[PDB]
């Protein structure tokens, strides 16, 4: 009954979001972690901010309590940049986050979840990298903000149930209920 999962967040840090809008994404990610991580759960969290390049903020192995994770999320600094490349972002997760040396328990059939939040269409199609992760057992969650349509969010997400869309970062929290039920299913 205890929840076991490794969740890696991939956050668009480009100019698709303003700096203060990015802080609303961090707050949303913190709220997700705070409610999904119950007392006694074995949940690890890593986070990547990406523009044209990915930036490792922390790995699954780094922090071991919910409070350390939440404090780590609320220390990420918006870095900006142009041309958010979600394909390079997902490939970086493939190489550097869903591996044992980064703390991933993918080898032990522990649920692996990639949570993508993007505010604009990727300058490089990420459909094949997302499919390669899905076929390896990684569940890819995709949350498109403002300039993301149904087809782009469908290319990133593993399936329709893990594809979400909102009109702005302030609306992100109306997905909280739906995201957690889907996250709940993704650990069942």
């Amino acid at each position: 009954e205890k929840k076991k999962a490794d969740i890696v967040f991939l956050l668009d840090g480009s100019i698709n979001f303003r700096r203060d809008s990015f802080q609303e994404v961090l707050r949303f990610v913190s709220e997700i972690v705070d409610t999904v991580y119950e007392d006694g759960d074995s949940i690890q969290v890593g986070l990547v901010q990406y523009n044209s390049d990915p930036t490792d903020e922390f790995f699954l192995k780094d922090f071991s309590t919910k409070r350390q994770i939440i404090d780590a999320i609320n220390k990420v600094v918006y870095k900006g940049g142009r041309h958010a490349n979600t394909k390079v972002g997902l490939e970086h997760l493939r190489v550097n986050h869903f591996v044992p040396e980064a703390g991933s328990r993918l080898d032990q059939r522990v649920p692996q979840i990639a949570f993508v939040i993007t505010g604009g269409k990727s300058v490089e199609d990420a459909q094949d990298v997302s499919l390669a992760l899905t076929q390896r057992g990684v569940k890819v969650f995709a949350v498109g903000v403002r300039n993301i349509d149904s087809e782009e969010v469908g290319k990133i997400a593993s399936n329709s149930a893990t594809a979400f869309r909102v009109g702005n970062v302030q609306e992100l929290s109306e997905l909280s209920e739906q995201v957690l039920e889907t996250l709940h299913d993704a650990m069942h």
